[PDB]
């Protein structure tokens, strides 16, 4: 039953943090545009975040029915693409903390899986 | 009993996405200005968001009275002005994810009455 | 015991477009200020949201006290000024749905009266 | 009982107007910088909600405990300083809704004394 | 049983600072920009309430199994690393509250440390 839990409170603090970043780069340059410029990361990121509310959303639907594998392998995607979401939008700002999140999410699908396959 | 809780979910994120939109906007040009370049989309904006707020209204006041079809009209109809209105809102970013989201909420309409009439 | 219900969830829902408005008109002019100019309807504006809150708050101690008339009025005046709010701000960005909204606020008081004398 | 109840609406409202009125002068000059002129202001405004934090942590940790007058001192002084935080902060745009707030502040502690010391 | 209570309210009081104070930096220079000035800070504070967010997810997952020390020193930390944040953030504004709140923090955590010990 831990499950919804873990999943409620990380939805929380994801759209937290996703939130937080955009505020940021509300203050990017008084000097030019850049919502034209690197356009590729907001194009994917629209797509992206449709892709986590999307996912929440059947999620939050199957939780009374089943505690197994099937809704948590659903649940765990759609906590993906949102740290997705927010690696792709931060990298904008600069390409450092980009490769060290990418780093940080490799990492963190590798123990999913490891704790995944750990045991039946 | 199942449909309140996607409804509840899907006001939820469909909240968060439009929000995060308008978001974007606010950083569109410091050269021009938009609003009234683009006048017609957020014109019709307002009033299509506001056909949103009165029909999730009555849905919830619909709640505990009847799980029937009825407010099952209700409850959907409400979710669709919203998506619309993102919808229109993004297109002036570019017109791509314009048709493109035109397309989902199409075949999304067309997958609801399918399962609308698929049975008695 | 209907009443709540309708009221939380329009609290909710004006509270939402009016937070939206803010947000557009935070896109207004990066050619001139806008603040100084149409000073009088924020003046208005403050005071009126002020008038707002204070209702709300008697409205939720009452909840518990009383379904009848007496908190019925206060509630519904609280819903009104919140409204009156927006159309005022909304006004700036153009004087259509300005009369519109002003003229939907009217019907929308009269069939609040209709319905409160069509029965003892 | 009516106390927490009173109190929570009260700090719920009371943080809308405070985001209210920061969403307002986001919209001040693109002419000049206000954030060094006036910057007296702002300075004493963040030590001022912080009390009204701290003071609200603790009601909440003192709701089970005691419906009495400990609390009650607690809770309305964290309710204080958020409504001055408000005054000071709005006080930027005009002198007028300054004073005019500065009284109703007054009015209201004498009330609110007015209540407390009228009955054993 | 205080012990989830005050973490959750401070939880909320905490958040609520920290997007005030990236409000109020959204009010810095329409002369020039300092997102690439202070980089430092910044790209600290990313990471900063990340550690936030990660250690409450945990606290929340451990409140059914132990009220104890366990869980204790997790949510303490958790509360540290946000205050941290805004400390950090706050410093571009200027230098003084800076060193205030360092020493706040300070003396916080010599309180905190004060009382763990003080008993066994």
């Amino acid at each position: 039953v831990k499950f919804t839990t873990y999943s409620a409170a990380v939805h929380k603090v994801l759209v937290m943090v996703n939130a937080g970043i955009l505020g940021l780069l509300q203050l990017v340059s008084q000097q030019s545009s850049v919502l034209e410029t690197h356009k590729a990361a907001f194009l994917c990121f629209c797509v992206f975040i449709l892709f986590y509310a999307v996912l929440r959303v059947r999620e939050a639907m199957d939780v009374r029915l089943q505690p197994g594998l099937v809704p948590r392998l659903i649940g765990h995607g759609s906590h993906l693409f949102g740290g997705l979401a927010a690696l792709v939008l931060v990298s904008v700002v600069s390409t450092a903390f980009s490769i060290v999140l990418f780093l940080l999410w490799f990492i963190w699908l590798s123990a999913v899986v490891y704790l995944e396959t750990n045991k039946p």
